[PDB]
């Protein structure tokens, strides 16, 4: 149901990180989530969805999730992906790598994804 999407370290800055991804994985306007962190950026589609506590244990927690690994140093599945940087064509889309897995943490489960631009 849920699938997060993210990045750590981001060369383009949050900037709105936010509409770069914008629910690249499911969601169409406002159905997106996204927490701003240094080094660590989560973009999640929990539009109506909370793990209990308004972003708790994962939403906030696979900051942490990709605060203590990284891009490539994690055991993911790889694809090679272009993402549009929130702004318009001048914005264009860059190319990026897709890292899928997942992020257990325990109350929730859903399919992550690093999506370094």
């Amino acid at each position: 149901m849920i699938k997060a999407a993210v990045t750590k370290e981001s060369l383009y800055r949050m900037n709105t990180l936010m509409e770069a991804f914008q629910g690249f994985l499911g969601l169409d306007l406002g159905e997106f989530t996204f927490k701003v962190k240094p080094g660590v950026f989560l973009l999640t589609d929990v539009k109506s969805y909370l793990i209990g506590d308004k972003y708790d244990d994962a939403f906030n927690a696979l900051i942490d999730f990709v605060l203590r690994n990284d891009r490539d140093a994690v055991e993911g599945t790889e694809t090679d992906v272009s993402i549009r940087l929130g702004l318009s064509p001048s914005d264009m889309v860059v190319k990026r790598q897709d890292k899928t897995f997942t992020f257990t943490h325990g109350d929730l489960e859903f399919e992550v994804h690093w999506i370094n631009l």
